[PDB]
């Protein structure tokens, strides 16, 4: 039984799950009384995108050892990237009575919130995370975004600026903070920490787009259409771009090329 174990976990921690199942149901077939096969079961299938699976195999491990935070916290995980965030709350919230002390258990119940909309939950157990672990980027990045979503868009700042402190190389961080000064109408700032997020990942075409709108709105409109034309050479399939671009255009009196871009714009959408 050991032995077919350590053998589907040799080949799980080489990458190769569907071996590794075949490892582990021997296992199984001389030891079924054993909730850490099971488990590693359920490992093996959450990793090949078998949530479904990864269930069943958990639920078994927890009849066998209902005691085990990791389980109730992987369980909690298969619900959430199935999508079912309800289920995936009360599992998270089992791990955290048996271990109240792991950041990781507080965050993901944070994010089972923030994907349900219940921005200020989310707000909440990010904070708690925090207390636990004051140096995780990811976490002020998402407790940020859940202040972003609820128009605190200087809370928001506040927690971006902490993220960058942390990880100055993320461009979705300074994308972010960009997004938050351009909500509060300060266009020179989103401007600053767009073209930031640019010199560091110059092939996001939302992010020239985003610039784009940014320049449109002080009234650039030169500026605007340089950026929108970036934008389109990474992604010309986006009717929203050759709409800006129509619009530009029609700001500066050039009624000719508005018509050709709004033209373009209602060949990729004609019921918009
Ligand atoms: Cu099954
Ligand atoms: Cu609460």
């Amino acid at each position: 039984a050991e032995a077919w174990y350590n053998l589907g976990n040799a080949y799980y921690k080489q990458g190769d799950y569907d071996e590794a199942i075949e490892y582990y149901q021997k296992a199984l077939e001389l030891d079924p009384r054993s909730a850490e096969a099971w488990y590693n079961l359920g490992n093996a299938y959450y990793k090949q995108g078998d949530y479904d699976e990864a269930i069943e195999y958990y639920q078994k491990a927890l009849e066998l050892d209902p005691r085990s935070a990791e389980a109730w916290y992987n369980l909690g995980n298969a619900y959430y990237k199935q999508g079912d965030y309800d289920e995936a709350i009360e599992y998270y919230q089992k791990a955290l009575e048996l271990d109240p002390r792991s950041a990781e258990a507080w965050y993901n119940l944070g994010n089972a919130y923030y994907k349900q909309g219940d921005y200020d939950e989310a707000i909440e157990y990010y904070q708690k995370a925090l207390e636990l672990d004051p140096r995780s980027a990811e976490a002020w990045y998402n407790l940020g975004n859940a202040y972003y979503k609820q128009g605190d868009y200087d809370e928001a700042i506040e927690y971006y600026q902490k993220a960058l402190e942390l990880d100055p190389r993320s461009a979705e961080a300074w994308y972010n903070l960009g997004n938050a000064y351009y909500k509060q109408g300060d266009y020179d700032e989103a401007i600053e920490y767009y073209q930031k997020a640019l010199e560091l990942d110059p092939r996001s075409a939302e992010a020239w787009y985003n610039l784009g709108n940014a320049y449109y709105k002080q009234g650039d409109y030169d500026e605007a259409i340089e950026y929108y034309q970036k934008a389109l050479e990474l992604d010309p399939r986006s009717a929203e771009a050759w709409y800006n671009l129509g619009n530009a255009y029609y700001k500066q009196g050039d009624y000719d090329e508005a018509i050709e871009y709004y033209q373009k714009a209602l060949e990729l959408d004609p019921r918009s």
